[PDB]
Parts: structure tokens; sequence; C-alpha cells
């Protein structure tokens, strides 16, 4: 399936990202900057290997992974986590685990937009991405 996620996406809406970052322990100065950053997400495939790049003026990240295979990940906020990405009900589900905690990053296509839902603790953030030509 994964093919419909592929491409370049830009952030157009964000709800409750501050709650989500607060929940992760992200300091206030970083949250400041993050609240005003509009990342670009690039999803590419080479065979069974996906690469997910997130680019912004603030921080950049890149991960490559095979679906269903665990990998080490250092997140934007400097967490060292164990991650797995799978396709579930047509959604791309990214689970990060560290120190007994979990957060999920779920990507779904709705109406041609990429909706990223981030959950940690009680905090739920929805970020909407639109496809760039
Ligand atoms: C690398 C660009 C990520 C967004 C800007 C900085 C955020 C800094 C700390 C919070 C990071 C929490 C985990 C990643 C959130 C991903 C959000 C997204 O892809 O839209």
């Amino acid at each position: 399936m994964v093919d419909a996620f592929l491409g370049t996406w830009k952030l157009v809406d964000s709800k409750n990202f501050d709650d989500y970052m607060k929940s992760l322990g992200v300091g206030f100065a970083t949250r400041q900057v993050a609240s005003m950053t509009k990342p670009t997400t690039i999803i590419e495939k080479n065979g069974d290997i996906l690469t997910l790049k997130t680019h912004s003026t603030f921080k950049n990240t890149e991960i490559s992974f095979k679906l269903g295979v665990e990998f080490d990940e250092t997140t934007a906020d400097d967490r060292k986590v164990k991650s797995i990405v799978t396709l579930d009900g047509g959604k791309l589900v990214h689970l990060q685990k560290w120190d007994g905690q979990e957060t999920t990053l779920v990507r779904e296509l709705i109406d041609g937009k990429l909706i990223l839902t981030l959950t940690h603790g009680t905090a739920v953030c929805t970020r909407t991405y639109e496809k760039e030509a």
C-alpha cells in the first residue's frame, strides 16, 4: 500500500503540539520555536526501505527503516528510542519506546491530506500536512 504516503508534505495546521511537547518534557524555549516552525516531511521508498525526512528551519531529522523491523532512533528532542513503523488499517503507525514510555506517531491520508496524530500520555496533537507538487 505505502505508496500513497510517498512524497513531499508541508505542515498546514497544528493542534495541541505544545501539549504534546510539554508532555515529552520539551523545554519552554524549544516549544516556543517549535510552535512557529512549519516542517516539510519527505517520505521516500527504495525497495523495502523507507526514508522519512523532516526538514525545518529549526531541526532536521532523517530515519530510514524497513516496515515491521525495529530500529534505533534519536528524536528531534534528543530522546534515544526504539522504534517500529508498520502499516495498520492503511495508516502508517510509528511507535517509539524509551524508558518504559511510548508515544505514537500515526499518519493517515484523509481527503488527500496527511494527518499526523501524535499521542503521549494524555496529550493528543493533530498535525495536518498537505502534499507539495
Ligand atoms: C525535525 C522537525 C520536527 C519539528 C520541530 C521541532 C520539534 C522539537 C521537539 C519536539 C519533537 C517531538 C517529536 C517530533 C515531532 C514531529 C512533528 C512533525 O513531524 O510534524
